[PDB]
């Protein structure tokens, strides 16, 4: 633990009311056509609610490989479990997990003149993993037991462990439209509602199912992920989808372009709830986003970024920010789940491709001494399904370019990953972020404030667009793609609610003496 | 170009007078044991020297592959030569170069809401690399023409081109102390001075070279590069290099154990031009450091981070930093050059690998969650000497890595790496920001500052580290290895002297509304 | 099934005595120097006896990596074990196994035109290795399933089942002789003879526990498997090991030059039972070779070809066959077992380099277009100890090649082989193929041929020469090292014992009609 000493930092048992100096550079236009940078400083009051809430996670998606995983490791790291590996003994950890498995810089040591690091988990007040609770709906009606045996992820010995537990806990049923999802996924759907098509009932059932989940369990606050097949896009019409009314009209008209994802976001914007999307579908139209800022909804971005996109988020800021001149990537992808199989049509595979091919474009567009306007580089994806491979998915990148003097560099990199290992802690992260998002309050500093003037952060929280793979950001903002930019935006961020400066990396009073 | 509008920056003609606010936190360890966070401000006076010298690089292995590279280089971007390629037309660039390739962001646009990106040499005003004259010694009595086709670097239609102007430049005589390279080096040495052992008539001939560049070329600032052979470290002995008199006493008696780059090293600071140390040699012992610090010379790194250890830096700190455990690092390179023909003696390859494995130490110590005290990676380097691929650097890593509930990942990355077009720009980056550092002087604000309170930065550039694969940093001092940590330190270093605060990444104005 | 319809083929109840035409072709040089092909063929009569023993194996290294591997094997595939992966339910193979694990072509068929294919064990009377007695020798008293549990190579659903029945099994003492392996391994050995240094007693004990192994077990062969730690060469002196009585004499003078290897090898050689080296060192120098002759005993070559070499050999035959001109060869391996930590030393390492360096020297011999006299590639073999990756080898080789017009080729493969799981089959496969060259015998076709002219194989088997790495054949004779070639010899030597003629793919009823 720790403390800041210092004037603009207040500490009660309830708040941490703080006072902050946003520090920024606003750029103008000269009349003969230079730049002009002046120095801006922007007086922020946060407040910071320090009471931690008992929360639940409703899982949209349940029965699948990310969402048994992830319940699986909950279990196994609040149980301490130790199981048996061919190397030996293997404790539960959260490791993949940048909350729960990085540090931060805190300060410079006065005597020592080392530096120290505290966890990321540690500079605010968040919520521990190990009390999360979990439920949702799925159109398979198969325990979570019979539902990780299915999965093919975890090991025998660990599986034998969690088994008990989980063979008790079975997915609500759940939606299913089926335009939206690949025709192989018929078989699947057990566990469905009345209905093929949109209607406003679905919305009701799914209302009543959040509202119980909260009452039975004993939650102060609930959360709902989206972790189910990647869907097609839903076409924008003007009438359906472009107004909140024209969508809430639509859902009862029973329209045949309205997503089961942009049901479950409409319920969540209803009751109250903060809704994250971990697909690369569209499932916030516009009307879905307006309902969500005149209700006062949280919700996030789209896709998770695990594994070889979130390597390519670093590497390609690295060469960019370098001066190598990126001409080719190429990203080939083969795996044999659920999820192969279902971006197996094009249809579903589209998403996909456009949510991983849209990472690189905010740094090609940041160096213009590389990249003439309009120079983009020759950026494919490719997904394909190989069911012997299981859960461990290869990906093989191709990252080609140009350096000094006409030179040629290549990059051949091979990435053996467990999918689902992967995107569990990222699950993980985006929960215990939102949750905490949803008790940070904010102002400007008047010599007359009141408590009317408190306000949230913007309905869309880009906060997450760490683990999120199609970052969604508030309507008319730029997108930040770069890894390093993301992680360093949530640590300022966590930073700024204590009254403490950005990090810098100067370290000046190591060079002026 | 762009102009700051702040009454803290002042603009004269001849300098950029600038007040800056050095923000950090201070961490004291309370009563109790726990840590206290104060937030400390430090206030500085920047004068930047806005007069541009007539800069020149003396080398010490002219004739080498890099050297040579370099030279051909500069000609062909200040001629602006195109060339033939089997892809077609080629031109001239700076590619592979952070200061000539690559953006900074500047600050947001006040009406598009948008990022202003400037160039990386726009920063500052900065010495323009067509300009930069060169020259030095080298044990080959070769011209720099024959010594390009020997390095087998360029293409035939560029080394055409450039082959009438670098068939009149011959390389000083240099010092060849047999004990430190290898024994394989013998018969490359033609152009020695007269002398296997240290003697101060050593000292005494490179001064007299340094003064004959600058009186017959004109310039105002010289910066020597050691470009040689790498050596073997030179035994720290009491009495003879532990102490500047000490050293200087030694290299009068002729002992055995003073490197030739360190009697380069002496000369450069007995002169007063920068030394920068491109070779993981130990080239500055206890009393060449003291004799810096004493006479007020400038001196640089070692090594250089071009290739596999700079994706190293960007991929262990990406790891480490997002919660994944490196358990194993195993770096694999095979190469055909004189390099690898000299690191072919285990004396001279103990300094690569050293310099080679102690990039990854740092960011195991910041991650206290994952690594214990005492808890290191498998870190492996292996270099070996296969004269068939030449130039072109055959690069193997395995990442292996422990993720979520003991999963396991492999990265495998296979690097085709040209090495003297690597690290060329890397020379070029050097001196360009070693010759800005020289035109940098710093103070204190207070109420009754006068004139003679104005200082240089340290003697030891610590500024450099991001080209330099062991940073050489000011006696007591930690040392940074995370390449986005020293690419983001001279970014802000080079935004206070303009009086700018530091990139935060918040970006709250799209955050707060 | 299947039997032969030939008058040459003569099928009785003990025996298969077949008669034989070798076909080959002779090369003599012209008087004007060009060379003269001629047409030989000699008739030969082969007995192949078609009772099967009783066989047990004794291993050298039976508490190893290899050794427990195997036992725990053929206990899984003798119960037919089924056992718990992640991916579901695995039954035991013989996966990775030649003989028991590929097919081999018989002939055409009359009617539907398409080739029959036999499986490789169906060829010829041979032992099911479903009946392999094991036992042996190792300096570490620890009990196999605790050294299963040492080596970290097999899942612990399978440990459970075989557990039981492999901790009642203990190697006998061994003997150690500390110059031979590395200075780590002194811990190790517990379970050792009284004595550090040759002598004749050891002989004699050795002897002593084959007599008892195959007197208490009631096996009517046995053969013996060095798969103990590798050794480094040991000198040869003459008057010490030059010839078999100076080697009889040396043991009883106690000699500082004689290998713990060779006193079993002695051994074997005096009780009549075949010993084959899975290690690359110098087991049989000059007099074990004679001794071997004069006695009888056979002996088999050295080291195993399991996963990169094999691949190497495929690669390599496949480039220089195609007519690509291979410059560089460049073998990585990394791995962090006793295997690996015993080869950390650099005497020890000496021998498995040299063993991998010798795979290719007869491929370019061959290739007398594109290799001149002398010109032989740049092949570097590193070996590396990283604790943390265990029984999972990382090899990764870069193959550069000349094609074309001067065009590079590169190829660069990564391969993730479990060492043991590749080896042991291949002990399967030496003891099967040693045991079958035990029970065959040849004689030369005449008009009064007699019994006594029956005759065996050579001393030294050559046919084991697919499994062998380093391959040893009859003193001055070549050596053959492509997979191909050496698979194609065991099949057609096979196809010899049944009167059939060699494989020829030519194929004319298809092209001739
Ligand atoms: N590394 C990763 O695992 C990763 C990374 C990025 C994105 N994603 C995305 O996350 C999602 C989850 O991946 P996964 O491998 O766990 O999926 P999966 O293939 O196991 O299927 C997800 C589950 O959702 C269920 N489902 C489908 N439609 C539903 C509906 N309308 N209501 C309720 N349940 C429904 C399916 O029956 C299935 O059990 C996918 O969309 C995938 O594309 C995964
Ligand atoms: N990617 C890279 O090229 C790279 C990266 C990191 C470090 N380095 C280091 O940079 C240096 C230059 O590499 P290179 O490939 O150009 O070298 P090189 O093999 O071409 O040799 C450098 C030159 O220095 C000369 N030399 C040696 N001792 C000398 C002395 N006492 N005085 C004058 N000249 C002397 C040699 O004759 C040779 O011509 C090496 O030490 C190398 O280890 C290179
Ligand atoms: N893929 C492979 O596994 C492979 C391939 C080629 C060659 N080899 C060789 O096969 C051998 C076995 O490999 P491993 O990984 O099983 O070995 P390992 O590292 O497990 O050690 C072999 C065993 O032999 C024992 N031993 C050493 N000296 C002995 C002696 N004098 N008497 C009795 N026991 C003794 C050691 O204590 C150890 O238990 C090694 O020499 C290895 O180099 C292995």
């Amino acid at each position: 633990i720790f403390k800041v000493n210092s004037p603009n930092v207040v500490y009660t048992d309830d708040e941490i009311r703080s006072k902050y100096v946003y520090r920024t550079t606003e750029v103008t236009t000269a009349e003969d056509g230079s730049l002009i940078a002046t120095p801006r400083e922007t007086v922020y009051d946060f407040k910071v609610d320090r009471k931690l809430p008992k929360l639940g996670v409703m899982l949209v998606g349940w029965g699948g490989n990310n969402g048994s995983t992830i319940t699986a490791g909950i279990i196994a790291n609040r149980r301490g479990l130790v199981w048996e590996t061919r190397n030996g003994k293997q404790e539960a950890n959260y490791y993949g997990s940048v909350i729960m498995g990085s540090t931060i810089k805190l300060g410079t040591d006065a005597k020592t003149h080392k530096d120290i690091n505290i966890p990321f988990h540690s500079v605010l007040p968040m919520v521990h993993p190990n009390d999360i609770v979990i439920g949702g709906w799925d159109i398979s009606g198969l325990n979570l037991a019979d539902a990780m045996d299915r999965a093919q992820v975890l090991e025998p010995s660990l599986k034998a462990l969690v088994r008990k537990e989980m063979a008790s806990m079975k997915p609500l049923p759940s939606i299913y439209y089926p335009d939206f999802i690949a025709a192989n996924q018929e078989d699947r759907a057990d566990n469905i509602l009345p209905g093929n098509k949109k209607c406003w009932e679905h919305v009701e059932e799914i209302r009543k199912n959040i509202r119980d989940f909260k009452a039975a369990n004993g939650l102060d606050k609930v959360i709902v992920l989206w972790t189910a097949n990647t869907e097609r896009y839903a076409s924008i019409i003007e009438g359906v989808n472009d107004t909140a009314d024209n969508l809430l009209n639509a859902i009862k008209n029973g329209h045949e372009e309205v997503s089961p994802s942009t049901v479950f976001a409409v319920s969540s914007i209803l009751e109250g709830v903060p809704f994250i999307n971990g697909s690369p579908q569209n499932t916030f139209v516009p009307g879905c986003i307006e309902l969500a800022e005149r209700h006062g909804a949280f919700i996030g971005g789209d896709d998770f970024k695990s594994g070889q996109t979130k390597m390519k988020s670093a590497l390609v800021d690295f060469l960019i920010n370098a001066g190598i001149k990126l001409t080719s990537i190429a990203s080939y992808n083969h795996l044999g789940n659920n999820d192969g199989k279902n971006l197996s049509s094009q249809r579903q595979f589209r998403s996909k491709e456009i949510s991983k091919s849209n990472v690189v474009d905010d740094m090609v567009e940041a160096n213009t001494v590389l990249y003439k306007p309009g120079e983009h580089p020759d950026h494919i994806v490719v997904i394909k399904y190989v069911p012997a491979v299981g859960d461990s998915k290869r990906a093989m990148d191709e990252y080609h370019g140009e350096i000094f003097l006409g030179g040629h560099q290549t990059i051949s990199i091979a990435n053996v990953c467990e999918d689902s290992l992967l995107a569990s802690p990222l699950i993980i992260d985006l929960v215990i972020v939102a949750e905490l998002m949803t008790r940070i309050q904010w102002r400007l500093h008047k010599e007359d404030a009141t408590e009317a003037d408190w306000k949230y952060f913007h309905s869309v929280l880009s906060i997450l667009s760490y683990m999120l793979k199609a970052p969604m950001t508030p309507p008319g903002t730029p997108v930040v793609n770069a890894l390093a930019k993301q992680r360093a935006a949530m640590a300022n961020i966590f930073r700024a609610c204590l009254g403490l400066d950005p990090e810098n990396d100067m370290t000046l009073e190591h060079k002026l003496f």
